[PDB]
């Protein structure tokens, strides 16, 4: 692959983000190089997670077969149970895919009862709803696939939805996160691709031009739900659900590591820094409220220690023309006895699913 | 790359209609068809990927040559407008900025370059020129053209490719499926169409145009309007072409009447010999391109292609006016166009053709070819 070569970019104390980059050329051997072997190499230690929940079965057959053999596949599906069970139709199409394939992959159901006993007798509630079992979310999917990616030890983890209706674009994606991963100096990198979007990016970078003094546009993939990060960055980092998640991401990184202190507590972090790339992506985004993205998304700037007394002012008067809701944030999942916790999944789990994996 | 394996298929004299193949994993290094990534990327350094183009949007061609496979060579031939404004012109900067930041290989020459019309009359191949004796406008005469510069350059083989297409990855996916088709392939004479309502009427027609003969209606032609499509050289070498809409239905066609029945095989003895395999792939991507009189201006050309067959019988050919003229494209007396049709380029001789070409047109443009 050929993109165009990282330059221009804004550090904002430990964090480095990277002007978004054009991928140039897809098929290869001012311009960085990333042969296509590098790629396949890293391929191999990423685990793309797909997290879903009553998506188009054909559109899911599309991506899963778009995904580079290479790359494990972890689903975690928080679809519809019951009148219809979806989750058994889901469970049908992965083993016909797996049949014609031999793709790795991993699925469980998010409501699986032997899940949400891991999580409990590992000390980790955060992702439990009033009746004890994993609350329905998409950030909590996540933090299920990252765990089952650290179980089988993944390097990188790469995010990707399942109604795209674009298979070669996840393709593209995963090839993409590698290009990103590749070009970093970092262990703790992330890379969101490119393609309401505006009025988060809008915001987020407004969140700094307020202490730089400088207005920036450098943030361009606020909302970007393409984005992979290696599992060193994302062990250590609190998620959020729903539409706040990708723009949470980029509001903690920020309140973190945007000054020097804790130093100690992130030591290697702070020492090594974090890289955010911005890849802009060859193929065009084709997928199936936003008055909520957009009130969620909001909601994350609006709520930050790093937020100024008057960007929430214009937010505020924005989202009008009663504050913003608080987002609901889940503790890193880094202090988890990963072992311990796979250990009791499969051992309780009754909607596990392996293949080679 | 997985692909379900050719297991159905049907015969017509020499000719191999291999059922329609779906991709089923695209990358792949390891009922199933295994075609491992290198295979592929062999055979496309020796497949030259014409783009036959006209006045296209430029971010469209710019993500259309981005996708293409950098060891596949390049071959554009632009019949664009050359003034108010000079687009070819806005095509050559374009191309060149590409290859500045790619060292893609490529090929460019306008159609109407007088340096190329000189070529063709005095190698005697008078087919493809109009009165004035240039090169007719048309998108068969573009992918001659293309055609013979690949043949110039030494590729085996040609796929053809769409410069309007929405999804650059998609056209990244047809140059491996046209690979793809051909490492599955028996033969030296193969053709790879893709497939993803007017080819449905073309379909239907092209296999009654068979079903008339074998008395046995069949389903198994699906790409006969199939744009997307590849050849060896050896196979489209021999081919008359011809050109607007006409062009993939009449490949189907010609190819039926003149290997569907042994016949003058001496003309023909290799080829009878090892037989046509046409290999239909469904790609993985959908198909989104950049009107409407032109869809059943292409429905009215590629049926015609078929009426006009010397393989036609009375009954599909009532049934062609027929359903033609009760979607109101056809007078009720007026019988189709007949088509255009150049022939095989088999005998122009490619050296002293391209010594023409190289030493009089203006408008031909090389990168690394």
């Amino acid at each position: 692959m050929l993109l165009e070569a990282p330059v221009y970019k804004e550090i904002f104390g430990a964090v480095t983000i990277h002007e978004v980059q054009k991928v140039i050329k897809m098929d290869t051997e001012t311009i960085s190089n990333i042969p296509r072997e590098k790629i396949y190499d890293l391929l191999g230690k990423m685990a793309v997670i797909v997290p879903m929940k009553n998506e188009k079965l054909h559109l899911v057959d599309g991506v899963l077969k778009a995904i580079p053999h290479k790359c494990p596949i972890i689903i975690v599906s928080n679809s519809k149970r019951e009148g219809p069970n979806r989750y058994k139709l889901e469970v049908d199409l992965i083993r016909h895919f797996y049949n014609l394939t031999h793709s790795k992959i991993i699925m469980i159901h998010q409501k699986d009862p032997g899940l949400a006993k891991a999580f409990k007798e590992v000390g980790y509630t955060d992702i439990l709803d009033e009746n004890g079992m994993i609350r329905s979310g998409k950030g909590e999917g996540m933090l299920v696939g990252l765990l089952l990616a650290k179980a089988i030890g993944a390097e990188y983890v790469g995010f990707v939805d399942a109604d795209n209706y674009i298979p070669g674009a996840v393709n593209e994606y995963v090839k993409d996160y590698a290009a990103g991963f590749l070009m970093s100096e970092s262990e703790y990198t992330m890379v969101r691709l490119h393609w309401v979007s505006e009025i988060t990016n809008h915001y987020l970078n407004l969140l700094v031009s307020e202490h730089t003094a400088f207005e920036t546009t450098i943030m361009v993939t606020g909302n970007a739900g393409e984005h992979a990060m290696t599992m060193k960055l994302a062990e250590i980092l609190p998620f959020s659900t729903g539409y706040s998640i990708e723009p949470y991401e980029i509001v903690y990184i920020l309140e973190r590591f945007g000054k020097w202190e804790n130093v100690e507590e992130f030591k290697d972090v702070f020492d090594q820094g974090i890289e955010i790339f911005q890849i802009e992506t060859l193929n065009p985004h084709f997928h199936e409220h936003v008055k909520e993205m957009l009130l969620l998304s909001l909601a994350t700037i609006y709520h930050s220690k790093l937020a100024t007394d008057n960007l929430r002012k214009r937010i505020l008067k924005d989202l009008r023309d009663e504050e913003p809701p608080k987002p609901l944030v889940m503790r890193p999942i880094k202090e988890i006895p990963i072992k311990e916790w796979m250990d009791i999944v499969e051992g309780n789990s009754e909607t596990l699913l392996r293949f080679e994996l």
